[PDB]
């Protein structure tokens, strides 16, 4: 059910970079990957945490609906997208950290630890400050526990309305052409070391979806472009996407 | 206001064609077009017809949700993509009418007219037969009326179910981009007089949406690529999209 495959490291090797590519055949109800180890090592979720973030808020009313302004609270920060208003659309594009340490900060530190054990989101852990423990904090979630976090969602089975998992999948909408459509969420983890760059969603195509879970090192910000490129790479190989 | 902007023929002269393209900016409440009296000219709705029946068809439990399987008949029919399995989703994409033949004899003709009566659809009119009014019966419908019942779509405003409305939303979606995102509805009048090509929906940007609905004159298959690509020169036109 879980089938190591290493000829992906060689997409890792050319850009002198390291990682992990996880995918899942929801079909075929088959894993595969290029590092079995690194799929189960378990790495602060960093701005991927905004998927349950973001169920949470809206299954609790901090958010309202994915039209909801927020307006930007004035102190200019060093990422340009983030010096504007927002909704849960463009602050999930954008990981708009400020916004979603608002609702973390309104979820509160009881509800937001009895959501994630509800949602089995990897070690559960909350500790640290509501507002930053997903970039500084306790929280630690591995690749496969990525992906059977994303499976629930797909199916509407996490412990939320439907609505909820609806707009957040919504929200998660990435690219879509002819031939399919991503779902997924970016994450740079800066704060702890080791730095890492996650990348973690599906792929929709006509008579499958292809689930995937991605971190890699990420030393520098000037290689955060790899996360997609990489996992793309990957996905061309597998004849998943032209 | 309404607004019109003749400049567009140029595009529709370029190919030797003639049609509309009706253009609503939703944050300004504010219209366009290159040709007023068309904009409001009731044609066949087609395969647009999608949409509405979609919704009827999810809040009534003649369709459970978006993954549920329609088996392929066997019949072969004209177009490749018909003949196989579909949902929703590639029903919808492949404007797979045999699917919605069905939909519509489940549906039955008073609760069908009942529920365009209060999505105050075109002219209300399923005069007919019950599986193919929306190709050659008669209702009818026009570009701005499209616009119209469009806008209660994307704010949840018709009278089915929000989780109807979402669910449709989510299967119109046609393109993604980090530019902007495209849910949209083709069809193609294909068996009254004039024979006319449809595209129908709207594009998301970061903080606006524009709604659109066309139709061109089309007496063969071959140019029904032009709806796409002669709204998207509009689009350029106009700076909405790059
Ligand atoms: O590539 S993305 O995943 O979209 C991305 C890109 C930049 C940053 C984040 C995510 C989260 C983040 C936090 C911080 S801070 O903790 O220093 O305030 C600084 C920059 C970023
Ligand atoms: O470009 S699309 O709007 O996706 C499109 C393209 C072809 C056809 C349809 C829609 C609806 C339709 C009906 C018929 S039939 O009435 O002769 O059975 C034949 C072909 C087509
Ligand atoms: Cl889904
Ligand atoms: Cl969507
Ligand atoms: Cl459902
Ligand atoms: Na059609």
């Amino acid at each position: 059910m879980w089938q190591e495959n290493k000829s992906w490291n060689a997409h890792f090797t050319e850009h002198k970079s390291q990682g992990v590519v996880v995918l899942w055949n929801e079909n075929k109800q088959q894993g595969f990957t290029n590092n079995l180890k690194r799929a189960n090592q378990a790495f602060l979720p960093a701005s991927t945490f905004k998927i349950p973030n973001s169920l949470i808020a809206l299954d609790l009313g901090v958010v309202k609906d994915e039209h909801q302004v927020f307006k930007w609270d004035g102190q200019t920060r060093d990422i340009a997208t983030w010096n504007r208003d927002h909704n849960l659309i463009t602050a999930m594009k954008y990981s708009v950290v400020p916004v979603y340490q608002e609702f973390a900060r309104q979820i509160g530190e009881a509800r937001m630890s009895k959501m994630l054990h509800a949602f089995d989101y990897g070690n559960e852990d909350i500790s640290g400050n509501v507002d930053s423990f997903w970039l500084d904090g306790g929280i630690r979630i591995s690749a496969t526990e990525q992906i059977s976090f994303l499976r629930k969602l797909y199916h509407n089975k996490l412990h939320v309305s439907e609505r909820s998992q609806r707009i957040v999948k919504q929200a998660m909408l990435t690219e879509a052409n002819g031939d399919y459509i991503i779902r997924a969420k970016t994450g740079y983890s800066t704060r702890i070391e080791p730095k890492i760059g996650w990348w973690v969603g599906w792929v929709e195509l006509d008579d499958n979806v292809w689930f995937f879970a991605m971190n890699m090192d990420m030393p520098t910000s000037d290689g955060l472009g790899l996360r997609q490129a990489i996992t793309k790479e990957v996905l061309k190989q597998e004849k998943i996407i032209p």
